[PDB]
């Protein structure tokens, strides 16, 4: 990895090789996720899901294949990160997100950035409790099914403003009800939202969820580099802005 | 009769995975000497069994020394235990059948302690009975005769282990693992002292009896309240330990007194489990049963160790040399599979335990055993569809001679030969595929052939009696539908030719009670059950060259008409168990097992060798293709097999090339009305977004993905797991350390190779039916083979590096009108805000490398109508770096234009739209349907 420290300067990089980063539900924007910060050059990983890949969780996620089918979702990401990168510290969690365990938020609040991701919105909650309760640095993804639109992309805001996405407001209800409001950050798409009908639904445009993993990385990358806001470095460290005509 | 009396002083290798402790013995009997324990390698510390199973056979046969060709068995435990050691067990033993052809023999565990208890001894007749212990199956079970076991009784609802196990949690006195609890309360009975010390104590003793067989528990019950808060508890300790003894001792004097009334009277009382180093119960029992001499084990031999596999298999093997000749068919591995007969307190009381009549000597089951006898040509007696089979194999004239002689033979007739396969009805009829009308037989085979419908096929040589004949063209060779009859053939050899059972003048055969009663005195080797020949119809037959339709049945010519061809005239199988059939992939099916058996049906599957079922299903039966794998007939066998009342319902996986099982069996087995099961296809997301039709226009899609050095490579993966068909690239290079980052489909150890090929492997890795034309080739000028596949082509997204490739192709597609969208600047970029846009060039804002394409697109001479992906963000020069997230970003972007252009009429907008119900906008949650 050495075009990301031809962009942005070395200190940044082994600031991110040194970053410790732990992703609940890796059932949706998380796996995808998963591969590109092991690609970045992420270090220490949190993989947290006890479900098995199936072929929808094969369209969902890089890091499947046919022959993985049933597959744990933790040893195929697991084995995938270290064929990318054999020098990275995956850890294996399992430890499915009913309400009651909570040695996996041991691990959490021992981690430095925690990545919610859980398809289920009760273990949603819980982590987000648990991380406002704790002062845990947290980004909850509401991941992207059932989204169809790109002209507008995920975009990371607070809890309270979250809107449109329906399981972004039922998060919010529970939350509310719960007694957090403003704590938690989110990454919401402020977009279309079809509902469909009954059948079980999902969603999964494709596109979607690679908004989200995209949406996802740049938030954990803004993070796991020490509060410089990393634009400031680029200006710093680059000649040449571009926006209107380019400025040394 | 159980140590040695036979010849053929064999050596055995026992297997042993049922429990957690694995074993593996190379016992070695016959003669007339005691087995000798040659090698008892075994280790007690599954992933782990798995593991350990290799290790421990290879170190056994070093330590034998005896010889790798001496060994005439692997015989191996396929009984009750834990699912996941027994699949690895008989994972290694069918694995070095394989390697060094061994005949296997699969044994029960319950069979095997009660014939390793029987081990030693100095001889032991077999009239014994066994009292099982070790586990929540503590059973007595009467050896009347070897796999004749008869369960006299069973725990109801625990084992004294368990009692012995608690007590010592009570105590607090567990002094080590497993069976040193029990050791330790046996040591704690003092004679006098304890016995005046429960005197002094108050105590409590309420077992009161159950039924007459066995059963206790409630002991173990009251000891637990009674131990929990008392402290030294030494006296309680005996007077639980004497209690138990007592309601053992009872018990098994019961059932003495019952068999000894009823039945064969027992020469020995052999006691299995752990429970054997219990001194006292040994005391009690010798002094109380009397003649019957106690037998009792050393405790090595007692903790599911590999010699009691070796053992019981060297018995079996010996019994029936005929048997376990040479192929290893019917491995089925139970979980729960019971020790025989049952009787239990009500039957053992009556006494006579109904009554099989001399006259009624029909040998039911046995299907190995009658595929012998008619390989020798003896007589043999099956059930079909039609009238009760009677007949023998076809390539014998005095076989079929002795059937006429047996029914009286009124006349000769046409004898219609049963026959169960492909490959033996083309062997039989005329070889090499008769001739170039077998088109039309196989089209039949595959859609009625299993049931009434008689082929009179014209023959065409092989080798046919000519009684059976009487005529020119063989008489029609025909699939029966009574599973034990395909299993039969199927174990049999050319083919059978069962006219009738009609010996009388008013055939009337129906049940095979019947049969039997109008064969009493016969020279035959048997009778099977029968399974409902009741609907004596008789069949259609359907000439198969000049599609005549003589004499007919239930069949009906009306759907002999599929295709018209003319039709000139001159129920079915129902399994017990509800069988259930799985289309997709092992994962697929691995994942209904679990999931199924979570909801509480076990579940019994069926599936080749090569197939792994993950740990939970009940019984698993593994067809072992030998000799060309189901054809229908190995899937009616194991359907049959698997048919017990104790399994709820029956996995089948299709598998999608549907070659091998070419028959109609699974389109009946799969028309039960929800017995079907499709595995959720990789696209079923985005089927269950857009319309399946949409979703298959994707799939009918192409794409020319350019260089992949920049979104090209992520952009081939969404189109791959999306659903598209066809691909091309065009990217001459190899990757690179920091090419990594924007490959997802890349490793550490993959520098340097071609990025195309990775790509392509990677794409195919994920979808096998994925047609790829790799194009390599550098920017080609004048791109001749690259314009004719464009043109062969649709849109042809560039992500080419080189400024002067990108605007090369652009003016190509832009000159031969072809569909076209570009990326150009995706590196560089910080913010990710908007580092999305889908504008035609002329538009496109500074992104810098968008702005060096628009120059050179002005001097080409064109530029108006370009697609392009611009970024109209942030461009920095930094005097080429990239963002990881915008990479991507822009791969999505591009994956969404091409879903765009591959829907077609307003694309995913309106589709969803005329799909979904409802939509959640801005404002609120409007619902159109
Ligand atoms: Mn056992």
């Amino acid at each position: 990895t050495a075009r990301l420290e031809r962009m942005i300067g070395a200190d940044v990089v082994q600031r991110i090789a040194r970053g410790r980063v732990l992703v609940c539900g890796l059932g949706g924007a998380g796996a995808p996720l998963v591969d590109m910060a092991v690609r970045a050059g992420v270090g220490r990983l949190g993989l947290l899901d006890p479900d098995r890949v199936d072929l929808s969780n094969l369209v969902r996620m890089p890091q499947a294949t046919l022959a993985d089918v049933d597959r744990r979702k933790i040893d195929v990401v697991a084995e995938r990160a270290r064929a990318v990168n054999p020098d990275a510290d995956l850890t294996l969690l399992a430890h499915r997100i009913t309400p009651d365990f909570d040695m996996g938020a041991l691990r959490a609040h021992e981690y430095d950035i925690i990545v919610d991701a859980v398809d289920d919105p009760a273990g949603k909650v819980a982590l987000i409790k648990y991380a406002v309760e704790n002062k845990l640095p947290l980004i909850s993804c509401m991941g992207a099914g059932n989204k169809t639109d790109v002209t507008q992309v995920h975009r990371v805001v607070d809890i309270a403003d979250a809107d449109v996405c329906l399981l972004a407001l039922e998060t919010k209800r529970l939350l509310a009800k719960e007694g957090i409001t403003r704590g938690v950050k989110c990454v919401v798409t402020q977009g279309d939202h079809w509902v469909f009908a009954p059948q079980d639904v999902i969603g999964n445009w494709p596109p979607c969820y690679f908004m989200a993993a995209a949406v996802l990385l740049d938030h954990v990358l803004r993070v796991l580099a020490g509060p410089e806001s990393v634009e400031d470095h680029v200006r710093g460290r680059a000649v040449g802005v571009s926006t209107k005509s380019g400025i040394v």
